[PDB]
């Protein structure tokens, strides 16, 4: 199966994911300098008031925090996206040392972990329909970097004991994923793909520019997670991350001057 190891890692995927390798992969580099500012961008409206968070899952190569996603409870729209995206899970990617662990960089700068809040496109019903299309998910990215806490991280922090290894879930009721946000929404946006297999081409990418601070010690506690099952020899979850892909014939645009 695949992973983040030497031997089933991310220059491995293409074998039995050929997309690996095709013409809008995520995650890129953002260079600042080239990203054209596009007075045609609107706003991003991030309705999150009504979310409704269910349960919290380790599935071998993160964490997700899944959403009720049968009703438009928490939705995305906006930016760049015409329709309707609905929230349906977030987890982040993170490093074994703080100079690593983001996906997208900037300039080449590695942020500590990078979260991602995976919206579906209404009009295609249901996620794996979604997924088959090319404006079938947005995802809006956050950059974390270490200094001080979150605080509307903690309660996630503070379940990951109970999901230890591969295949464990909790419940994870009442969580408002607000409390994840920066104070800014000025963001980068561009085509790409997910970033694990099966890595499709389905992902209108929103990265915002702002970071969010979390602790030295919020941030180890993601670093005592198990990619393996329980009982199995300990692999700790960590550099759950994929380099840079080559940008191709891409345009990274700005929301902000
Ligand atoms: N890291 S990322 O690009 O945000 C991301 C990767 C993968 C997924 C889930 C994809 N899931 C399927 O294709 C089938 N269910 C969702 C999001
Ligand atoms: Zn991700």
């Amino acid at each position: 199966h695949w992973g983040y190891g030497k031997h089933n890692g991310p220059e491995h995927w293409h074998k039995d994911f050929p997309i690996a390798k095709g013409e809008r992969q995520s995650p890129v580099d953002i260079d600042t300098h080239t990203a054209k500012y596009d007075p045609s961008l609107k706003p991003l409206s991030v309705s999150y008031d009504q979310a409704t968070s269910l349960r919290i899952l380790n599935n071998g190569h993160a964490f997700n925090v899944e959403f009720d996603d049968s009703q438009d409870k928490a939705v995305l729209k906006g930016g760049p996206l015409d329709g309707t995206y609905r929230l349906i899970q977030f987890h982040f990617h993170w490093g074994s040392l703080d100079g690593q662990g983001s996906e997208h960089t900037v300039d080449k700068k590695k942020y500590a972990a990078e979260l991602h809040l995976v919206h579906w496109n209404t009009k295609y019903g249901d996620f794996g329909k979604a997924v088959q299309q090319p404006d079938g998910l947005a995802v809006l990215g956050i950059f974390l970097k270490v200094g001080s806490a979150k605080p509307g991280l903690q309660k996630v922090v503070d379940v990951l004991d109970s999901i230890k290894t591969k295949g464990k879930s909790a419940d994870f009721t009442n969580f408002d994923p607000r409390g994840l946000l920066p104070e800014s929404l000025d963001y980068w946006t561009y085509p790409g793909s997910l970033t694990t297999p099966p890595l499709l081409e389905c992902v209108t990418w929103i990265v915002l520019k702002e970071p969010i601070s979390v602790s030295s010690e919020q941030v180890l506690k993601f670093r005592k997670l198990n990619f393996n099952g329980e009982g199995e020899p300990e692999e700790l979850m960590v550099d759950n991350w994929r380099p840079a892909q080559p940008l191709k014939n891409r345009q990274i645009k700005a929301s902000f001057k």
